[PDB]
């Protein structure tokens, strides 16, 4: 699985407004490569990749001149450094997750205006085409998305109301949504992803403070439990994971944008400040794919 030649990219986020950054890092020797701006910039985006290729999702530009909700889908290709639009999906998505399974693009959830979606489509990229599928038991905007073992997890949130403890996985053979055991914490806006057999939720906002804390679910036994906690609070933080250590990268502890990395090893079961980002910032899409040319 491991391979040479893997970058944690991040693509957007918000600092004052939303930005068009995409800036590559590599763990192998501690540096950052600026690289082509996203034609539109975005915050509350997602990233992933599939087949090698970087695909941007939703989130909204927030500038001077207004605040736009995002529905496009964008391709960067490393072997080209460029941007290529696609099929844009059916609704306008901010604050959206996403997650890849056999080859497709599961955009979940997000905000357009007041209205807090518990919709999700997928996206074919041989076809370009996006298609609604079941939608979730719960609205959820700031959603943290992960896959594990071809099931979809949509992790917390907020319904409009309420920030959101609760969880729901995603079975795709029954085009289905089931609730999970609820976590510990209230998170929304968590970091979101899979380590080994475990859905991992670091950080995000329960409605009073941004937290430190992580915690991570069992797909066996079906318990949420804590782990390290972060050395620093963090919300809309971006997160991946790279040769079995998650990294999470900036956000907003309600003070600064954070520009801080930390890197979690689960055989110490401690986090270590590995980089700083360039700038500070928020909602950013973060996934790892192998480097530019
Ligand atoms: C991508 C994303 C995901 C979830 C959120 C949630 N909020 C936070 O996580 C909060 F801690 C926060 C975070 C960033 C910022 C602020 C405040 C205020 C200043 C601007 C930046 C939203 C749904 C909520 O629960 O209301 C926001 C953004």
């Amino acid at each position: 699985a491991p391979k040479v030649g893997r970058l944690i990219y991040t693509a957007g986020g918000y600092f004052r407004q939303s930005l068009s950054y995409l800036e590559a890092y590599n763990p192998s020797d501690g540096t950052w490569l600026r690289l082509a701006d996203l034609q539109v910039p975005r915050s509350g985006l997602a990233g992933c990749v599939v087949g090698g290729l970087l695909y941007a999702v939703g989130g909204r530009n927030n500038s001077p001149d207004g605040n736009t909700d995002s529905s496009a889908l964008d391709c960067y290709n490393p072997m080209t450094n460029q941007w290529s639009p696609c099929a844009p999906m059916s609704v306008p998505r901010n604050r959206i997750g996403v997650g890849v399974i056999d080859g497709h693009i599961y955009a979940v959830g997000g905000s357009h205006g007041c209205i807090h979606h518990n919709s999700v489509e997928r996206y074919e990229p041989e076809r370009d085409e996006w298609h609604l599928v079941a939608p979730m038991l719960t609205r959820r905007i700031g959603v943290g998305v992960a896959v594990l073992n071809r099931l979809l997890y949509a992790v917390g949130g907020f319904d409009g109301t309420n920030r959101l403890n609760s969880a729901e996985c995603y079975y795709p053979e029954r085009n289905e949504w089931r609730m999970i055991t609820a976590m510990n914490t209230i998170r929304s806006g968590a970091g979101v992803c899979v380590l080994h057999n475990c859905i991992y939720a670091a950080g995000g906002y329960d409605g009073q403070d941004q937290l430190n804390s992580v915690e991570r679910y069992d797909v066996e036994t079906e318990t949420w439990t804590f782990v390290a906690p972060m050395k620093h609070r963090r919300s809309a933080l971006g997160i991946t994971v790279h040769q079995g250590r998650i990294y999470v990268l900036g956000g907003y502890d309600g003070h600064t944008f954070l520009d801080s990395v930390e890197c979690y090893d689960p055989d110490t079961d401690t986090w270590s400040e590995v980089t700083r980002m360039t700038s500070g910032r928020s909602g950013v899409g973060v996934a790892v794919t192998m480097e530019p040319c």
